[PDB]
DNA sequence: TGCGCCCCCTGCTGGTCCT
DNA sequence: AGGACCAGCAGGGGGCGCA
C-alpha cells in the first residue's frame, strides 16, 4: 500500500518518506538543530552539510585548478567554467547561460515590464540591478583616504561623485574675469591681449571729431583750434 | 534514513555596451 | 571615457526520487 499525504496529492513508498514530506511542506518541524547557530533542518544530511560551512571543510577538489567545494553539485557547476558549457537556454531569445539563476535574471531584466528599479539615496540616478547600485555606492559615494585633486583647479575631494560633479561644473566656464570690464577669456593668451587694449584709456573725447585725449588741456586746445564756434574765414 | 541531484536564492566580479 | 549593463560565478539552503 502506498502512503498518501493527508493534505496534498503526494504518495510515497515508505512511511518515513511521508513523515519527511509533511515536515518539509506541511508541519515545518525541523528536529535537528546546529550546535553553533540557529540552523535547523528536516534531515540530518542537510545539517551535516550546514556544519561543513562552519568548519570550512572542502573535500571535493577540482582536477583542473585549486578550487575545492563543500558540495558535489558545486564542483559540477564549477566545471562549466573550464568546459565553457552553457546548458541553460533562454526560451525567447535562445541565449546560452551557465547557471539557471543567470537565465532567471536575464528573462527578468530583458523580457519583463514594470521592473522595480532602484534609486540612489544620495544622487538622482536609477539602476536596473540591485547589486549594481552597490557598485555605484562603493565607487561613487565612498570616502577615499587619499584625496584626488581636481584636473582643472587646486581643490581636492575625497568622494568620486563630488569630484566629477565639480569637474563637470567647469564646462563653458571662463577662467579669467578681466577686472577692468565684463570680458571673460579661456585661452589665457587672449586675456593678456585684452589687458593691452585697456592701457590706451584716453578718457576725454571730442564732441565734433573722433580724436581722444588723456588731458583736458589737450582736448580744449584741439577744440579751440579745429572746432572754434566763432571762427571767421 | 542516507544521499545524490537539481532546483532555489543571493551578491559580487570583470568584460561589454551605450551615451 | 566612464559607468551601467550583463553574464559569469561561487556561497548557503530546500524537497524528493532512489537506494
Ligand atoms: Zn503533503
Ligand atoms: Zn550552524
Ligand atoms: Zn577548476
Ligand atoms: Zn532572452
Ligand atoms: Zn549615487
Ligand atoms: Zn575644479
Ligand atoms: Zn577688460
Ligand atoms: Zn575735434
Amino acid at each position: 500500500r502506498p502512503h498518501k499525504c493527508p493534505d496534498c496529492d503526494m504518495a510515497f513508498v515508505t512511511s518515513g518518506e511521508l513523515v519527511r514530506h509533511r515536515r518539509y511542506k506541511h508541519t515545518h518541524e525541523k528536529p535537528f538543530k546546529c550546535s553553533m547557530c540557529d540552523y535547523a533542518s528536516v534531515e540530518v544530511s542537510k545539517l551535516k552539510r550546514h556544519i561543513r560551512s562552519h568548519t570550512g571543510e572542502r573535500p571535493f577538489q577540482c582536477s583542473l585548478c585549486s578550487y575545492a567545494s563543500r558540495d558535489t553539485y558545486k564542483l559540477k557547476r564549477h566545471m562549466r567554467t573550464h568546459s565553457g558549457e552553457k546548458p541553460y537556454e533562454c526560451y525567447i531569445c535562445h541565449a546560452r547561460f551557465t547557471q539557471s539563476g543567470t537565465m532567471k535574471m536575464h528573462i527578468l531584466q530583458k523580457h519583463t515590464e514594470n521592473v522595480a528599479k532602484f534609486h540612489c539615496p544620495h544622487c538622482d540616478t536609477v539602476i536596473a540591478r540591485k547589486s549594481d547600485l552597490g557598485v555605484h555606492l562603493r565607487k561613487q559615494h565612498s570616502y577615499i583616504e587619499q584625496g584626488k585633486k581636481c584636473r582643472y583647479c587646486d581643490a581636492v575631494f575625497h568622494e568620486r561623485y563630488a569630484l566629477i560633479q565639480h569637474q563637470k561644473s567647469h564646462k563653458n566656464e571662463k577662467r579669467f574675469k578681466c577686472d577692468q570690464c565684463d570680458y571673460a577669456c579661456r585661452q589665457e593668451r587672449h586675456m593678456i591681449m585684452h589687458k593691452r587694449t585697456h592701457t590706451g584709456e584716453k578718457p576725454y573725447a571730442c564732441s565734433h571729431c573722433d580724436k581722444t585725449f588723456r588731458q583736458k588741456q589737450l582736448l580744449d586746445m584741439h577744440f579751440k583750434r579745429y572746432h572754434d564756434p566763432n571762427f571767421v574765414p
